[PDB]
Parts: structure tokens; sequence; C-alpha cells
């Protein structure tokens, strides 16, 4: 499975642990960037690993910003994405089961390193449920066809 | 300022604290349902919630399901829409701050009674900081537009 990662400066350096973490489990990580701790917009990293997840290039994404807020509104505005915002387990969980949520947000500055790990862990092993979940996703893609 | 509210079945009790909460407060509040615990789809109600304030007939919303995640990714479908999944008043005070959110997203089986209402407090009284923030709001108008 291909994960896609990206960050601004305010997610720099929990994505590079992330990363680390996830090739150690032996997935393949396309790195979307940014590369330092200079200041930058999250949403032209967030659009990019959107972009790949709704290409193929990537199963799935992770995007990290200081909240997770940005660069998962700046994702979510992709039409077949559906990014989460997680601060705990519980919410990574769910994100998969109810939301079939393929990617995952996080905030560098909200999350501590071991608790994010745990959310990662958690999400990437959890399974979409389907049955009305798959009605109400449907429904998520009715707004997108309204917008588009 | 008007504040328009909105749940599936799995935010439906917070919903009914928090608008007793705001009014209270003084605030003027739009309830765009859900009007019970039956089993509801939580797309339609984030729908309603982004479209009033949309449309200015809310100056700002407020979205309850179990997690926050489901109804936030349907509200931020709609373009000019930035709604935030806080669970603690940090990210509250973040979204308004950075994000300019115009829609605060919460999970009733997520954060307890008083946590949410501290939430909701940070949220009303935090003010957008402009400059590169606002810049960054306008790449995710970037976004919309691109997919319009």
């Amino acid at each position: 499975m291909k994960i896609g990662i990206g960050s601004d400066h305010g997610g720099y350096n929990l994505k590079r642990e992330i990363a680390d973490f996830l090739k150690k489990r032996g997935y393949e990580v396309i790195d979307f960037g940014t590369h330092g701790n200079e200041s930058v917009d999250y949403p032209d990293f967030g659009l990019k690993v959107a972009e790949a997840v709704k290409s193929g290039e990537c199963d799935r994404g992770i995007v990290i910003c200081g909240t997770g807020l940005g660069i998962s509104i700046a994702a979510n505005k992709v039409p077949g994405i559906r990014a989460a915002v997680c601060t705990n387990s519980y919410m990574a969980r769910m994100s998969r089961e109810h939301n079939d949520a393929n990617i995952l947000a996080l905030g560098e500055r909200v999350v501590g390193l071991d608790l994010a790990l745990d959310i990662v862990d958690t999400w990437l092993k959890a399974e979409f449920q389907g049955g009305r979940h798959a009605t109400r996703v449907g429904k998520i893609g009715e707004i997108e066809k309204k917008y588009s």
C-alpha cells in the first residue's frame, strides 16, 4: 500500500517521524514535502497529497500542519477526498469505519509523537464498514456533484 | 450574530445543550435539525448549515455528529465553507485565528458536555488574524475554483 504524506513547516518534524515509522513497517511512502522548516502554505501540500490519492498514485494519504485543520480543509475541497482530522485513536477508527476516510490529518502542535503514531497505527488498520455508511458517503458525493 | 446549528442523531443531544447555551448568551440560533434521536444522515444537516452560512442567512455555524468528522467533511464540500473539527479550545482558537473557520464541528461521542461548551465559548470569541493567513485561505479558494 502506497502512502502519500505532506505537510507545511508546522507539520514537517512530525512528517519526518511518520515517514520513518511507515517505511520501517514496509509501506511505500511518497513524500510530497514540505522538505524543511521554512514558512510555507499548507494548501499547496494538502492539494499535492489529495490529488495523488484521487489519481490512485497513492492509496491513501497523511497530511500534517500545526493543528491539522488547514491542510485537511484544503484536501477536502478535492472531489473524492475525505480527510479526517483525528486527535485520538477512537476518531481514527471511526473515520475509516464510518467515513471511509482516505486522508488522515494530524496537528503536530496538538498531539505528541507517540500519540500521533498510535493514531496512524489505528487508522491504517481500521476497515470501512459499508452499509448505511456507504449511503452517507454517497450523499457527500452528491454535495460534490452539486458544486462541481 | 446569527448561529446556524445542525446535527445527525449522533449529535442531537449535544446540539440541544449548545442551542440553550447560545440563546442564554443572547445569540439568535437557527436550528436546522435533526429534531430527534431517529437515525438520519449527517450530510443532509451538514449541507443545510453550510448553505445557510454561505448565503449569509447565518453568520457562522456549528455542526455535530458522533465524531464531528462526517458532518464537517460534508460541510467543507461547499465553496466558501471552512469547517473545523475541534476537540480542545486550542484548536478552536487556531481555527478562527489562522483558518478563519466559519463552521465549528463537534463530536458528541468524543468531547463531554462542559468541554464542548468551553470549545464553543473559545471559538465564538476568537478573531481572524489576517496577513499570511488570508493568503493561505485564498489558496483554499483556488482549490475550490479548480474543482468548481
